[PDB]
């Protein structure tokens, strides 16, 4: 069998902007011939921030992370040998971002805000199949808030 086209897409018009609380759902699409045994499919999915400064003249960077989250799709994590058949598949995957403030995606001279998920499909006596896609997040959208009489 043959893995043809392996690509990440977001649920949604405009693409989806994300930002605190909100939902992150979408699938991982994988069109195949033939048959191909897999140990697994993982999504890692996380957020943040790098940045450079100087000092009298010794240069530093500093990073933080806003959120890790790891998903085992198909199969498991052990190195399972599930078996995705001839077609088209999508795998659909959610998590949700910090209720808490996000830095606004970003890339400049002193620094990044980066958000992403890679997809990895582990296969028998192969190397992992690796593929990352970037989601935007603005710190400042609309506030959704509840009202009850």
């Amino acid at each position: 069998g043959k893995v043809k086209s392996l690509t990440i897409s977001f649920d949604c018009s405009n693409v989806p902007v994300y930002s605190s609380g909100d939902t992150v759902s979408g699938r991982v699409n994988l069109e195949v011939t033939g048959e191909i045994r897999v140990k697994s499919l993982k999504i890692h999915a996380r957020g943040h921030a790098k940045v450079r400064w100087t000092e009298s003249t010794q240069n530093y960077t500093e990073e933080v992370e806003y959120f890790n989250h790891k998903d085992i799709l198909i199969g498991h994590e052990r190195d399972g040998f599930h078996t995705i058949h001839s077609g088209r598949h999508e795998y659909a995957f959610s998590f949700e971002l910090p209720q808490t403030p996000l830095a606004t995606s970003f890339e400049g001279r002193h620094g990044s805000v980066r958000y992403w998920v890679k997809a990895e499909l582990h296969r028998p006596w192969l190397l992992p199949v690796k593929l990352k896609k970037e989601f935007t997040v603005f710190e400042h959208i609309d506030i959704n808030l509840e009202h009850h009489h």
